[PDB]
Parts: C-alpha cells; sequence; structure tokens
C-alpha cells in the first residue's frame, strides 16, 4: 500500500508504525491534510487537546471546511481521550462533533493512540488499493 | 424538543435523561431505529458488546443497510468502551468503524454512558428544531 505523508508527520510514531506495517511512504509538504490515500481520500490526525483548542477558538469548523474544500471524501482522526479534559463543558466537545459528523459529513474516527491511528491508515489505504 | 422514541427503550436510562432535559417523547413501535429527529434522522443506539457481538455474527452491514434504506440520514451511537474486550482483534473492530464512517457514509458517535446518549440525542433534536 502506498500513502502520501505530510513532512510534518515523518518522524510521528504514527509514520514509524505505517513503515513497520510496510506501507510505501512519499513525503510531500501538504497544505492541507496529513496523510493522502486517494485523489479522494485524505486523512487529519488531531490530538484531542488540538480538538478541544480548535472548538474553544473556534476555528474548527473553518478546518473542516478546508479539508472538504481539497477532498471529496476527508476523514477526521481524533487522537487521545477526550474526557477528564476541563475547562471545558461535555456538552462543547458533543456538539463539534455531532456538527462535523452529521453536518459537514465528515467521518471522525477515534484513536487512542499513534499506533492505532497507522492502524486505521493502513487498513484505509488497503481497502482503497484493492478498490 | 420532540423525539419519537421506539417502546424498547422507553424505560431505559437514555429516556430518562431526555425527560430530565425537557424532551417531549411519542413513543411508537419502530422496525428500524431507536430515536426519531426527523423524517430524515434516525438514532440507533448500540452498546458496545453489541456492537463487536454484531461483527462477530456478520451482522452489522445488513443493520447499517436496513438504517440507511429507511432513513436518509441515519446516525449510530455506540455506547460503551470498545476496549478492553478480548476474543476479537482491535483490526476488527476499527475496520468495521472505518467502513460504516467512510464507506456507508452513516456517522458513528460514541457515548460513555446512556446519560451521554441522551445528551447527544438531545442536541441533535434541538439543532433539527431550529433548522
Amino acid at each position: 500500500v502506498k500513502v502520501v505523508v505530510d513532512s510534518r508527520e515523518l518522524r510521528s510514531e504514527v509514520v514509524k508504525r505505517l513503515k513497520l506495517l510496510g506501507v510505501k511512504l512519499e513525503v510531500k509538504t501538504l497544505d492541507v491534510g496529513d496523510y493522502i490515500i486517494s485523489e479522494d481520500v485524505a486523512i487529519e490526525r488531531k490530538s484531542a487537546n488540538d480538538l478541544i483548542q480548535s472548538i474553544i477558538d473556534g476555528g474548527l469548523f473553518d478546518q473542516v471546511k478546508r479539508l472538504k474544500e481539497a477532498y471529496s471524501r476527508p476523514i477526521m482522526i481524533v487522537e487521545g481521550s477526550l474526557y477528564g479534559i476541563r475547562n471545558v463543558h461535555p456538552n462543547a466537545i458533543r456538539g463539534a462533533i455531532a456538527a462535523v459528523t452529521v453536518d459537514f459529513g465528515v467521518p471522525i474516527i477515534f484513536s487512542s493512540t499513534p499506533e492505532e491511528t497507522a492502524q486505521y491508515i493502513f487498513l484505509i489505504a488497503k481497502r482503497e488499493q484493492e478498490e
């Protein structure tokens, strides 16, 4: 399987696992997206803390808009637990999640670790190659 | 906000919280779906254990198919943690999740408790009423 990865992700643990899984990576500096699977499928990796921060600063919807305008089938992988992070009401997180997945129609898959994020990227890429 | 609930959910903790939130419920016996928000939006509540079981028995995709054929904008809320449940490889769960959200295009929102499931149903219903 072949995956294009944005330069900023190069030395991440995600890339390490993708390489262990035998994925062939092509590095590029992308204006949008972190991992490109096909001309239509792109993945944006976001830590739970960054998701919450983007909700606090009201920048999440602009981000999703940009992802959708660049790829017809974008996917967001939120990495890390969203529970236990105070300073923000649960409804603020829930509301944002519902908005992105149901309104914007962009899937928000949850990963517990960078290794799991890599496993998701791998299985999606494999299905793409077969498809 | 008004929500139609399937009879089998009547005495759940989800319904208890929806009532506390001031939601007006209409009970019906639905052939598909557990909570109906609009003519287009329906929600299927599934425990983590039942999701895993449906993957084991290969019945998940048939279930999603039926949800989609009944409602144009179906939503699945998986309640409970999917981690720590052996007898099934993580990739089996990940693969199923990716398939439903990306391939079938049905959002899979994750809830930690029946109370959280109710909070999601509530905020979605409210946005529907306003919309």
